[PDB]
C-alpha cells in the first residue's frame, strides 16, 4: 500500500550545510539539478568547492575536540539521536521518496518501499551498535594492566554516488556517527537534493553542530578537496573504480588518511543444471535489471549450464519484455530512465560493442522515446569472455547470458576479472553451494537468491571492487581507531 | 605406523595426587582396578574419600590465592606449560595408549590413534587460548571508565567417566588451566590409571603444586564430597543423567557452586531418501557401535525414510557382522568388551526388552565368550518410539532402526526426548540440511557425517543432556568469572 | 522537573496474563496488595498457583515452536517491538511511577526519575542487541564446514523481588525477548501491580500471544511450580540466597533446567586515607541508604582507614539525620517505609542485635510513627566482623562503620563472606585502584563511586551472591543455547 | 646466562628464496652487506629486483590457489608449523643473535635476550590464533541463512626496516601465515641476513613451497615492484613516512591492494609533578636511547612539569653519561653504532640544528671513534615546540627535554604533530591516568612505564604514524578478507 507521490514538490534545502546552518557557496556559484525522465531543471544548488570543504572540515574538527558535546555524550545518546533521525525519515517518507524519484529517475514505489525502508532499517541498526562498540582487556606479559579503547577515527570525509542517493548517504553517516565520528559528506552532483533535506532533519533531531556537514558540488573540485585534505582522518567512497584509484592516491600523497572504498563490479551469477529454474530466472533477471541496471552488484555475467542454457535464455528474454517505460512517478511505469546523458551514452556504446563483437541480440538494444535518458531493456546471448560487455561494468539494463559446461572452468571464468563485489550460485547440491561459494573471489555470495542486502551483514568487495566492509559488526569497527593503554602495576593477578 | 602395544606393563602411579606429591589415602584403604577383557586385576589404587578431597581442595585453594605463582604467572606461560604437557603425552603415547586399552577395554589402535591424538590436539588448542581470553571496555552512561576482567572462577571440581578416561581428563583440565583455575579431579573408579600417570607429567611439566590435584575413588564418596564442598567454586561433570541431577542438587544445597554437566544422550540420526547411501550406512554404523557402543553421542535412534528403509536395514545388518570379538590388545580383534558387569547387565536387560516389546532382532542379541564382558553386535529393526530401546541410553553395541515418511513427523519424533546431545542428518538437499538442523533440539548436529568432534567446536547438550558447553571459544568462557570495574572520572570522552 | 503523582489511581490489571489475555485464577482465589506507607489495601489480585503456571508454560511453549510467529520473526523486528514497548512505558511513565511508589513504598521522584528512566534505558539497550546476537564459523580439523547458532534457550521462568519491581521485570524480559525466548514471569506477592500493567503494554506493542506470560502469586506455590516444572528450560531468579538454593535444588531434581541467580550481598566499601572525603561520604551513604536500604548492592560494610575513621563517622552521622520520613508520594518526604512487616521486624531485630553485641549506636535505632513500616535511619560505629550486623544482609536503613589499618587485612576482611555481589574502593592511588579491585571477590567493583549500574555492563555475584551475569554483552549470551552444525564437504579451503 | 657470541661466523644463506629454494638474482648482480661497528663487509647477497619479485609473486599466488596444500591444510596445522618454526629459532638463537648484532650494530645481549626472545614469543602467540580466527552467523532479515568466512587476504607483500630486522620479519610473517596467507618479504638492504637464515628454517619446519618468499634488494627497485604489483593483494610496510606515502600511492595507482603501514613517530612522554621520579627518569631515558635511539616509539619529546623540571634534567643528564661506546659484540660495551652513514649524518645534522636554534646542549653533541658510525649520547634541554629537534624523527641517541605547567597546554602540545605512534604519561593520579590517556592522539599510551610492547597487544599509529594495527586480536583480523554467504531457505527460525 503505497501512497500517491507528491506532484508539485517545492524545494527548500539547496545550500551548503555546515554547523547546522545553511550557507551560500564561497564563490557564489550554483549548479543545476535535473529530472532525468523529463530533462527539466528541478532547482539550483550552491556549488561547493575547496574553500567550502575547508570550512566544513574545520566545523567537523571542532565538533570532534575532547570535551565537546559530541565527544562527551553517552554512547547510548548517540544511539537515541540516530533513532530519532530515523523517526524523522519515517515522518518525511513520502516527501523523500518523491524527491528521490524525481531527482534520481527512480521508480516511485521502489523508492518508497525499498530505498526509504532501507534508510530507516539502516539507521535503526546503527543506533543499536552505538553503546555496544567495545574494546578489550588484555592479559599481556609482565606486571601490567592493559586495555584498549575503540575510539572514533575522527573527521571522516564521505563521497557518494547517484544511484541510491539517500540510502548511500545513510550507509555512510549511520555507522560513522554510531561510532562517534564527525563527517563531511559530498553527495553526487546529479543527486544532492535528498541529502540536503537530511541536513534539516539532522538539525531537527538534535545532533550537535559540526557533527554532519554536507557540501554539494562536483567530484574533481569538492570531492578531491576532501580526498587531499590535510585534516581529514578518513575518506570513504562509493563510485567508479577509476575515481577510487584517485582517492587512494590522494590519500597517500597528503596525510595517509584511512581509506575505504566500494567500487562496483562485474558480478557472476552461476546457474547449475539442478537449480530451480523459476526461482533462478526471476533472481538473475532482477539481479541485473533492478533500477535500470544501476546497481553495483548487478548480475552482469550470467553463466548457465549447457543443458539448460537455451531454455534459460528463452525465459530470460520473455521476462525482459514485461516493462512499461516512462516517468517513474506515473502509475503503471515499471522502468525509468538512466541517470544522465554521460551514462546513457556509455551504455549505448557498450550495447553497440556487443552487436559489433558478435553477441546475439535477443531483445531491446537501443534508446526509447525522445525525452529523458531511456534505454530499452536489452538481453544478449552467446556472450564470450573477451567481449567488452562481458568485461566492463555497463550500469544499464543489459543482460549478458553465457554458457559453460565444466565446474572448474566456470569458477576460473567467474574469477577472471579485477572486480570482486558479489556473486550468485543456483544449485540444490549442498556440496556445491559450500565449496563453490568458498572458491569464488567475491565479497558477498548469494545461494539460490541474488541482491539480498541487509544491515546485519558486512558488505564490500574483493580485489578492485573495494577496500573494507560496510555495515554488520565488521563495518562498524572500521569507523574506530584502536588505542592500547598499558599501565604499570605492582603485581598482576589473573 | 601404529606400534605394538606394551605387554608387561608395570604400574607406578597408584596414589592420591596433591600438591605435586603422592599420598596414601587417609583411611589407608585401596581399591582394585581390573582389565575388563580378562577380568584380571591390574593393581590397586589408594581409595580417596571426603577427607582426601578436603586436603586436595585446600591445596587448590592455596594455589589460587592472590599473589601465588599460578595467579601471577603470565597467561602466555600458562600456555607454554600446557604445550609442554602435550609434548610429554606425545613422548609417553605408547605407554598411555597401552594403559588406556588395558584398563578401559578399548581397541588398542583406536586408543593410540584417536584417543591419544585427541588428547594432544585438545591440549594444544587450550594452550593457544590462554593469553587470548579477554574482557571488555564498555562505553557505559555517565562520567565513568568501565572495564571487565575475565578472571578464573577458582577451585573447580571435575568428575569424569570411564569411557574416554584420559581424553575426558584433558577435556576438563585443559580449558580450566588455560583460564587460570585450579582443579580437583575425580577419575572414574573403573579407570583411574592414565589420570594418575598424568599427575607425574603435570609435575614434570612444571605446573605449580596445587594447580592440579587428583583423587581417585568412588562416586558417592569422593565425587559427592566434591559436589557438596563449601569451598569448591565450580563442579564440572561428565556421566549419567541420574548423577548429574545429584550434583546439581548438591551444588544448590551447599554453596551455589557453578555447575556444568554433559550427560549422555539418545541421539537421532535421520537418513533421507535423497542421501548418499554408502556414506550414511557407514557413518550411522560407526556412530552407534564405536567403542562397544559406549559413546555419549551414539546414533541410537536411526530414522530412515520408508522408500530406502529395507535396503538400509539390509546393509546395516551386513555391516554389523564384520567384527572379531576378543582382547583389544590382540592384532585382528575389532571389538573389545564392555567396561564392567553392571554395564554388561544393563545392556543385556535392554536387549531382552527389545525382544519382548516386539522389535525385530536382525543379528546378535546375546553375550559372547567365557571371559570378560562381551556382547554380540546387535541390530534391531521395526523399532517404535514407545520401546525401552528407543527411549533409554543403552551404552552397548545395539542399533535401533526405525522408519519415517514425513519430514514434520520425523523432526517431532527426533525431538521427543529429554535428551539433546547430538543428531545427524543425511540428505543432499540444501534446504533440508539448514532447516532440519535448525529445528533439531540437539547441541551438535552433523550433516552427511556423524561423530565429528574437534577441539575448535563447542560441545554439549540441550535439555537433560547437559548444561554449558565444552571446548571451542564458548567453553573457555565458562571457566571464567566476569568482574566489572567502574571508575569515576572527571570527564569521559568517546 | 517531575510531575505531581497521580492521587486517585484506579486499578485495572489484576488478573493472570496468558496468551495476551486476562484470566482468573484456576482456584478463584485472590490475594490482597497493600500500600506499605499506610497499610491500606490497594486492590486484590488473582492468586496464581501450580495450575496457573502450567497453563502459562503451555502458552510459552506453543509460542516457541518452530514455525511460530515469534520464532520466524526477523531478529530486527524483536528489536522494534522492544523499542515500541519502551515508547509505551514513556507514555505511561506517570501512571507507572505513581503505582510503583504506592505499591512499593518508593519515593515518588526516585520512582519517576531513576526506576522509570532505568526501565526505558534497559529496554532500549536490549532492543539494540536483538539482531546482533551472532554465532560463529569455525575452522575445525578435517573436510568440514562448521558453524554455530546462538539460538534462544526456550521457555524461561523468571522469578523476581519487591524492591525494584518494574525494573527487575524489564531486566528479565528485555534480554530474554531480545534473544528470542518466551517467558513466564512471577512477580513478588508484595508488588505485582506494575508488572500486570506491563502485560497490557506487551499486548498493545504487538508481541505475539504466549511470548510473555505473567502469573502473580506466592513463592512456594507459583514460584516453586516454575522452578520444578518439567517443561521450563531455564529459571532466572532474583531474591534471597535462601530461596536461591531451593531454586537450584529444584532445577536439579526436575529437568536440569539452566539456572541463573542474583542473591543479594554484604558489600564492602573501603575508604583509604588518600580518598576525597566529601565524595566518599556521600557515595557510601547513598550506597547503603538508597530506597530505605533495600538494594542488593548496599554498601553494608564500610571500612575506613584509622586516620580518617573518626572524621568519616562524624560526617556520616550528620548525613544520616537529613531525612524526612513519611508517605513517599508526599512533597518533601525523603525516606519511605520498608516493604512489609516481615522485613520491618527483620530489620528491628538486627538493629537490636547490634545494640546487644556492643556496636556503638550513633543515631536512629528504632521504629518511627504508628502506621506503615518506617524505621529511623540508623548508623552504627565500632562494628566488628563477628557481629550479626556485619555478617547478615539487613535490607534496611542501617549503616555499619568499621576501622582498619592494614591493606592486606582489609582485603582479607572484605573477602571473608559467602557473599560477593559488589564492592567499592575510594583512593586516589592508581596502583591501589587496580590491584585492590583485582583482589576483591566481588562481581562489580566501583572506584571512587558506588551504586553505578548501567545497561551496558554485566551485573551479578561471585560466590553465593549469584550464578551468571545480567545485561551487557555477557548477560545476553546467557539467554542463548549454542548449537554446533558440522557439514561434511568434499574439500575445505581457508 | 647470556652465552658468548659466535665470532668466526660463516655465511651460508645469501640468495633469493622462492618456492623453498635458493636462486641467483635474474640480473646476476649482488650487493655488499656491512658490519656498522667496524665497516667491514660481511658478505654479498643476491640483488633482487622487479623480475625476481615477479617470480616470488607467482610462487606465492600458486601456493594460494584453491586446493593447494596451504589452502586445504587444517588451521591447527598452520599453528603447529608456526610453533615448529619457533622451536627452530630457539635452537638457532645464539647464531641468529650473533648475526643480528654483527649486521645490525645491535648490543649482543639485547639481541639475544630481547630481540630473539620477542621473536619466539611473537611466533608462539601467532601459532595459537590460527584455528581461532572465526567468522559469524548473522540473524539477517528475511528467510535466509547468512554466515561469514574470515578468509586470508591472499598474496601479501611485506617490506621491512633495518632496526629490528628479524623481529620485524616475524611480526610480518607470523600473523600472515597464521591467517593462511602467502607472502613476499623484502628485508632492508642494510640487514637481509637473519631473514635469509629464516628461509632455511621455514623450509626445515615443513611449510609448503611458495608460502614464504624472500627477495633481498633495494627499496625503489624490489620494494617498489611489490607495492606496484598487479597481483599482490596487500602490502604491509614498516619504515619511514616518506616511503609509506609512496607505497600507499603505488597501491592506489596499481590494483587497489590493501595497505597497512607503521611509520615511526615523535612520541611524547609527559611527567607530572606527582610522578615517582626514579621510575620516570629510567623509563624516559631507556625510552629514547634504546638501540642507539633507533626505535619507532622513542620518547623523543619529554615534557616535564615545571616544579620538577630542573631536577629531572639533572638526573637525565647524569644517566646519559653512563655509556661505553664500542663494538656491540665486545663485553662491557653498552652502546653500538648507528646503522649506516646516511642515518649517522641525518642525526648529526639534527644535533647541529638544535645547537643553532638555541636548545641547551647538556652533554654529548658529536661523533665518537675513528671507525663505525658512533654518536655520543646527547641531551638537549629548554627545547621548544618549533625546533627541528622537537618536530622531526631523529632516530639517534638524542633526548629532548621541555617543560610545561598546564595540563591542557601539554595535551595540546603533545597532540600537535602529524605523528601518533605512542606516548607515555607518568603520574600517580587515577583521574589523570585515564583522562590524559584518552585525550592523547597516540596508538599506544603507556602509564608509569614506556616501551612495553607485547604480542597480545595491538600496535600501530594514529595519524601519519600508520594505518592499521599489528598483533593482538585486532592485528589478525587485518590479515583476513571477509566474505558473506547468504543462502535462501524455505523458512528461518531463531
Ligand atoms: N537480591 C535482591 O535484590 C533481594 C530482593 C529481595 C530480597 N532479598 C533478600 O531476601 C530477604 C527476604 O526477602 P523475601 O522473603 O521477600 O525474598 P524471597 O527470596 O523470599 O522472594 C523473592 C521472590 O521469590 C519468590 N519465592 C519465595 N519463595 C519461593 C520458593 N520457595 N520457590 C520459588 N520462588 C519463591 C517470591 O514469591 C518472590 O517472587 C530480604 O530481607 C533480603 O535480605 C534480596
Ligand atoms: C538499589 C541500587 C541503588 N541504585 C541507584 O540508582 C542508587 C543511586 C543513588 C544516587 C542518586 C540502583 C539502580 C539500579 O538500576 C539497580 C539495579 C539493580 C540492582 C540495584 C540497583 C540500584
Ligand atoms: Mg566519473
Ligand atoms: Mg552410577
Ligand atoms: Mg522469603
Ligand atoms: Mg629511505
Amino acid at each position: 500500500d503505497v501512497p500517491a507521490p507528491l506532484t508539485n514538490l517545492q524545494f527548500k534545502y539547496t545550500k551548503i550545510f555546515i554547523n547546522n546552518e545553511w550557507h551560500s557557496s564561497v564563490s557564489g556559484k550554483k549548479f543545476p539539478v535535473f529530472n532525468p525522465a523529463t530533462e527539466e531543471k528541478l532547482c539550483e544548488v550552491e556549488e561547493g568547492d575547496k574553500e567550502d570543504v575547508d570550512k566544513a572540515v574545520k566545523a567537523a574538527r571542532q565538533a570532534f575536540q575532547i570535551g565537546s558535546p559530541w565527544r562527551t555524550m553517552d554512547a547510548s545518546e548517540r544511539g537515541r539521536l540516530l533513532n530519532k533521525l530515523a523517526d524523522l525519515i519515517e515522518r518525511d517518507r513520502l516527501l523523500l521518496a518523491t524527491m528521490e524519484a524525481m531527482n534520481g529517475g527512480k521508480l516511485f514505489s521502489n523508492a518508497y518501499l525499498m530505498d526509504l525502508g532501507g534508510c530507516i532499517k539502516t539507521l535503526r541498526y546503527c543506533a543499536g551498535w552505538a553503546d555496544k562498540i567495545q574494546g578489550r582487556t588484555i592479559p599481556m606479559d609482565g606486571n601490567f594492566f592493559t586495555y584498549t579503547r575503540s575510539e572514533p577515527v575522527g573527521v571522516c570525509g564521505q563521497i557518494i554516488p547517484w544511484n541510491f542517493p539517500l540510502l548511500m548517504f545513510l550507509w555512510k553517516i549511520g555507522p560513522a556517527l554510531s561510532c562517534g565520528n564527525t563527517v563531511v559528506v559530498k553527495p553526487a552532483e546529479q543527486t544532492p537534493l535528498t541529502a540536503l533535506h537530511m541536513g534539516s532533519l539532522i538539525k531537527e533531531a538534535g545532533f550537535p553542530p559540526g557533527v554532519v556537514n554536507i557540501v554539494p558540488g562536483y567530484g574533481p573540485t569538492a570531492g578531491a578537496a576532501i580526498s587531499s585534505h590535510m585534516d581529514v582522518d578518513k575518506v570513504a567512497f562509493t563510485g567508479s573504480t577509476e575515481v577510487g584509484k584517485l582517492i587512494k592516491e590522494a590519500a597517500g600523497k597528503s596525510n595517509l588518511k584511512r581509506v575505504s572504498l566500494e567500487l562496483g563490479g562485474k558480478s557472476p551469477c552461476i546457474v547449475f543444471a539442478d537449480a530451480d529454474l523459476d526461482n533462478a530466472v526471476e533472481f538473475a533477471h532482477q539481479g541485473v535489471f533492478y533500477h535500470q541496471g544501476q546497481c553495483c552488484i548487478a548480475a552482469s555475467r550470467l553463466f548457465v549450464e549447457e543443458s539448460i542454457y537455451d531454455e534459460f535464455v528463452r525465459r530470460s528474454v520473455e521476462r525482459a519484455k514485461k516493462y512499461v517505460l516512462g516517468n517513474p512517478l506515473t502509475p503503471g511505469v515499471s522502468q525509468g530512465p538512466q541517470i544522465d546523458k554521460e551514462q546513457y551514452e556509455k551504455i549505448l556504446d557498450l550495447i553497440e560493442s556487443g552487436k559489433k563483437e558478435g553477441a546475439k541480440l535477443e531483445c531491446g538494444g537501443g534508446p526509447w522515446g525522445n525525452k529523458g535518458y531511456f534505454i530499452q531493456p536489452t538481453v544478449f546471448s552467446d556472450v564470450t569472455d573477451d567481449m567488452r560487455i562481458a568485461k566492463e561494468e555497463i550500469f544499464g539494463p543489459v543482460q549478458q547470458i553465457m554458457k559453460f559446461k565444466s565446474l572448474d572452468d566456470v569458477i576460473k571464468r567467474a574469477n577472471n576479472t579485477f572486480y570482486g563485489l558479489s556473486a550468485g550460485i543456483f544449485t540444490n547440491d549442498i556440496d556445491k553451494a559450500i565449496t563453490v561459494s568458498s572458491a569464488l573471489q567475491s565479497g558477498t555470495v548469494w545461494v539460490n537468491c541474488y541482491s539480498v542486502v541487509s544491515a546485519q551483514c558486512p558488505f564490500g568487495g574483493f580485489k578492485m571492487s573495494g577496500n573494507g566492509r560496510e555495515l554488520g559488526e565488521y563495518g562498524f569497527h572500521e569507523y574506530t581507531e584502536v588505542k592500547t593503554v598499558t599501565i604499570k602495576i605492582s603485581q598482576k593477578n589473573s
